[PDB]
């Protein structure tokens, strides 16, 4: 029920036309088909299509659900035909390169994100995930731009984070009028209501923005509250995500039990516009000042924990952490993150921030091969894989579609690339490591430096070809330091740093950032892993399953039954405190919310270390309380993360 | 409680600072500031304080309101101090015309509307009332560009017409994406939520733009009901106002009971930019090809119907007669009205059309001077005070401040300027004509004869010194074609035309348009007078106040007394049957629900052939049913309306 010889599909794709209205509509692009048909016998006998039983059920119906092209309503391409098409969008003329990508994909060794899936090797290539957006000007003329451009963004793949520091809040004076300004809220409303107006890529799921403000904004207290289910309507954006750029300074006044200080950016600029020391002193010369409206801070910070708990919004982002430890401090002062905070890239009224992003699958390097029956980690083949998507995701920013010219201007600039990871979860249960071991704790570490490694090494050759990216000179990079190094640490040394070092001081790097660790909501549902780096949330999931690992363990000890069954679905996939099971398997299988948060933070403050950019720390806690979300977040806050909470999940 | 000499208060004015921010706030113009203290003894004596009492309690508060200039919360200018900064933000060196302006103001001969009386003499000096707008393309591009127009558009005075057959319908196809579009209704929302998000002038009342669609795009259904308070909500936009551009062949197809059919403008292109039988020509065409939906006629009809009953909209304006019967058909097709229907002209994505308006009070030519004690019209007057608006609203055109290009672009090119009228009930009242007496028939044709001839005049002495507007060559105007010509007509002749024409064909004019009669709604309440052409809707209005002709009759005869005021809040100020009251005060003050909405649709007739531009013919019926509006919609198209009907007024 769907033709097998690739370049047949690929010709009906090319050769498409909507019926319904007699256009043309060609689904691959010319430059593609092309390639294509001139290499139609390597291309056609490269394909293994016993490789589509790779899969789960679950697996192939996402893969089904959106990302297989279709010709008129009817799925058209195989799981193979999807692989192949994205290897030659990212590839072009270089066939070898296609076709390692090719086979190592097919294989589940790495995935490719969303926009990436879907549109590589179409004619409007837009395979780019995140967006980081400036707030034009504090203007009407600038909100309609960044609105505008918004828009244009959002008619294709990608989310964005929006930064509004710069808009005048609540009250604020107008020259010109005796009216006086209505602050970020009634402007939230707007590009509120332009996220449902635009659909994304052409479907269901809503637009979607995250908006990025500093807690010393005049309109903080409304901003924070965005996601309410109550209070009134007006007051509300509910399709957009409150995010905080948080200062230390304010970290500091919560915890002192002191003041803080409201400004509207008019009354107090440059608030957003520098970091650590120079912020503190020009802040604190504005409250001498009195140029804003004094608070305790504690007062601020309580209302910010209860729309946490109610609605797992604001997402906390450290601006200090961000700024200090960023390659791209010599670009200027980072504004935001992005949508699912672990972009952390520099962006201007004409440069819109971009992020190319890809996921390798840590399980595949499990092999449980040496003689007897021990499994190793293949660090080797992690190595050389992170080598590849590095080279992938670099292809990808040439060869992608901008959607905007200030998303062109940025991305070629500076290349920013993202890599990060699914299956930590599966890799930690297959290698029978619970994921609170001290043992699971080196893993994590050594996973991530080689990755980091890697990247960097495969991103120093591309330098030694292409020349080091435009802003290369001035760098930490270029003075010799790396990611680590500021974190005053030294890496685990699984890796030789020092020639790498040597080198990138030499040649330089490619791209600017390589590391930033993403939700994989969807591509880790494609390849059957768990979510990134978190623990399993549950063993139940569900049309239910039950865990793998866990059922297989169940059985060889002959305990499953029907009250294993439905103690399961009872307890919600937790084996914790149940009669008959061994406490090896009760360590293995915690659930994340039986898992302490502070083990979470610190393996996060381990991996970070080998992280560029940021990655997506969602927090669970169980039985919710003010004190103890306090005690989470300012203990990421001094482990000098960036990303201190995503989503604070609960119940 | 106000400081008295003039250059004393521009002085305070121009000096001002906002004390909260430290910041000058000057509010009156360099230029304007300039004249006044150049001209400091001339200025000051020409005032006349008595004249502040020409303003009846209800008048004055308004000027008090929001009208008259304060510093911090407190009013700082008199009404002549108003007056006198208008006549000079118009006039500016020119002192004479500035003092002549001055005179007739005060004297209450005319007013100029609000954007002028609010905005003349001030440093941003937006003195147009009236801005129609092009949809920039059926692109996210071209409808975000327009929504940023509208935006700046709106922070400032003037409101706005909008028109939008460009824009494809619901479901219709989109190149790139599977995805199709969500139609007009949607987009509406995005424009209704930037009306409420931008303030304007900077108060208290919403952004109201109005909305152009030809009853034949694919979402006219949903359209049509924007304004509807219940069905959903989503699915509303209830702060804009539908407005239909009516094609006559859509009322052919009513009143033949025949079939309509729903067109996609992708699907059916350029049917737009066409008009009368080209357009019909086009429509039949795709019709025949079934481009379309077809259902019947009076399907569509009667939903029209349904939404006018409930809401009073949407407005109704005849497309054909509008661009049959415009000197500016030479610029190309017309393709909406504007805010209030009186406007008619030519807009495009690069030219936004505006007006600047002043209304002429007729009552100030009643004069009862011949001898004994009859009334008559001082026609000379008219024809002389006629002429300075036209003058002052050409200055305007030049001394104003466009709040973006295409503005600016469109008015210099053009020059279209927009004259009206206030108190004709009371001339009439005052002349003892009852509204649908032959008499008043005849004063109607009249006083508008002459304001045409007036400005025309006035405008051709203006091309005389500063040469014809851009356009000018290959207009009707310049071909011996003027307004009453395109209605097959001859002038009544009360005034020169040959003469006129003569010159205007030698010379040319100023002025595309001159002639737009508008609702006055607050301009006509300042100086105390019936808004514009329309009867009164009552004798009693509301703190309550009696008709003070009506009142005065009473009086005379003697049957003033309780019954009759208390008859008069009873019967919702309408004197008919009611026991001891003349036939001759029953007929003289009929209230305008019992006129006959036929003699309305007549003297709106009688009137249009001297109007260049259209006319905002408010409809009122007393006991609604379908067939009776049927009736007076296609009596006025009958007649050749342009505005078929701006409210329907109820209950
Ligand atoms: N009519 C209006 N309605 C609502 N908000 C407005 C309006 N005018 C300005 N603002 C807000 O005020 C800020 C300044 O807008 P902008 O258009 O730059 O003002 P401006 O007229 O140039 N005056 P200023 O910026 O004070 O010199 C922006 O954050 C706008 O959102
Ligand atoms: N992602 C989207 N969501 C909602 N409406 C859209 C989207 N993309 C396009 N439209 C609508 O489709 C029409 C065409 O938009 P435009 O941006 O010109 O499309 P395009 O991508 O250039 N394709 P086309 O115009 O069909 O050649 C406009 O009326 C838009 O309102
Ligand atoms: O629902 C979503 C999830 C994600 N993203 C974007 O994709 C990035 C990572 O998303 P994720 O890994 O969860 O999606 P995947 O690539 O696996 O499909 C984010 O930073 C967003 O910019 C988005 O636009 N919508
Ligand atoms: O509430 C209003 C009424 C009017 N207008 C604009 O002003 C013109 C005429 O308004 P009107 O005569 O009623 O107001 P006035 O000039 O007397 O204050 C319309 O065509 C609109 O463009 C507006 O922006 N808001
Ligand atoms: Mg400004
Ligand atoms: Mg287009």
């Amino acid at each position: 029920q769907t033709t097998k010889q690739f370049s047949k599909v690929v010709e009906d794709l090319y050769r498409y036309v909507n019926a319904a209205t007699g256009k043309p509509a060609p689904m691959i692009s010319d430059d593609v088909y092309n390639i294509v048909m001139e290499n139609k016998d390597k291309l056609n006998s490269a394909i293994v299509y016993d490789r589509d039983f790779q899969y789960s059920y679950f697996g192939f119906k996402t893969l089904e659900r959106s990302y297989l092209l279709r010709i008129n309503g009817q799925v058209a391409e195989r799981p193979q035909h999807l692989i192949m098409r994205v290897a030659l969008g990212i590839h072009g003329r270089d066939i070898e390169a296609a076709l390692e990508t090719y086979n190592l994909m097919s294989l589940k060794y790495f995935t490719h994100a969303s926009p990436t899936l879907f549109n590589a090797g179409t004619p409007k290539p837009q395979m780019s995930s995140c967006f980081l957006v400036a707030m034009k000007e504090d203007s009407i003329e600038g909100i309609y731009d960044t609105l505008k451009e918004c828009a244009l963004i959002s008619k294709t793949a990608g989310g964005i984070g929006l930064h509004i520091h710069n808009i005048r809040s609540t009250g604020s004076y107008i020259a010109g009028t005796n009216g006086t300004s209505n602050g970020l809220i009634p402007m939230i409303r707007v590009f509120n209501n332009t996220a449902r107006y635009v659909d994304q890529g052409g479907n269901k799921r809503p637009g979607a923005f995250a908006l990025y403000l500093e807690p010393w904004h005049a309109d903080i207290f409304d901003f924070i509250d965005i996601r309410k289910n109550h209070g009134k309507e007006e007051i509300r954006a509910r399709d957009l995500f409150p995010a905080l750029w948080i200062p230390d300074l304010f970290m500091k006044r919560v915890e002192e039990n002191g003041t803080w200080t409201l400004f509207s950016p008019t009354s107090a600029p440059g608030l957003s516009d520098c970091y650590g020391d120079e912020f503190e002193a020009l802040y604190t010369r504005y409250e001498k000042e009195g140029r804003g409206k004094t608070i305790k801070a504690q007062k601020l910070w309580y209302s910010i924990l209860e729309a946490q708990t109610e609605t797992g919004t604001p997402f906390v982002v450290y601006k200090d952490a961000c700024n200090r430890k960023s390659n791209q401090k010599n670009l200027g002062v980072i504004k935001s993150s992005n949508l699912c905070c672990e972009i952390v890239e520099y962006s201007a009224p004409d440069e819109t921030a971009v992020c190319n992003l890809a996921s390798v699958a840590l399980p595949a390097f499990i092999e449980t091969s040496e003689d007897g029956k021990t499994s190793t980690y293949n660090f080797k083949k992690l190595h050389e894989i992170a080598k590849v998507v590095t080279r992938n995701l670099n292809r990808v920013i040439d060869r992608n579609y901008y959607p905007v010219e200030e998303a062109r201007k940025s991305n070629m600039r500076h290349r920013p690339i993202a890599l990060g990871v699914q299956g930590l979860a599966d890799t930690f249960m297959l290698l029978r490591l619970p994921f609170d071991s001290e043992e699971a704790r080196l893993l994590n570490i050594q996973i991530f430096e080689t990755i980091y490694h890697a990247s960097m090494e495969a991103s120093c050759e591309l330098a030694q070809k292409d020349g080091p990216y435009e802003t290369f000179q001035g760098s930490p990079a270029s003075q010799g330091i790396l990611q680590f190094d500021m974190w005053d640490q030294k890496p685990y040394g699984m890796w030789d740093w020092d020639t790498l070092r040597k080198d990138i001081m030499k040649h330089g790097v490619r791209n600017s950032l390589t590391m930033a660790p993403m939700p994989t909501a969807s591509t880790s549902q494609i390849l059957g892993y768990n979510e990134c780096f978190e623990p399993v949330t549950s063993n139940m999931y569900s049309f239910q399953v039950v865990n793998p690992y866990l059922l297989r363990d169940l059985v060889d000890l002959g305990i499953w039954d029907e009250g294993m069954k439905q103690y399961l679905i009872t307890q919600n996939g937790s084996i914790q405190g149940l009669p008959n099971v061994p406490q090896e398997l009760k360590d293995l299988y915690k659930t994340v919310w039986e898992i302490s948060q502070k083990t979470i933070i610190n393996m996060a403050a381990d991996r970070s270390v080998y992280i560029d950019q940021s990655h997506s720390l969602n927090l669970f806690l169980r039985a919710p309380t003010m004190g103890k979300l306090t005690s989470m977040h300012f203990y990421g806050w001094k482990k000098g993360l960036k990303t201190g909470m995503y989503y604070l999940r609960t119940q």
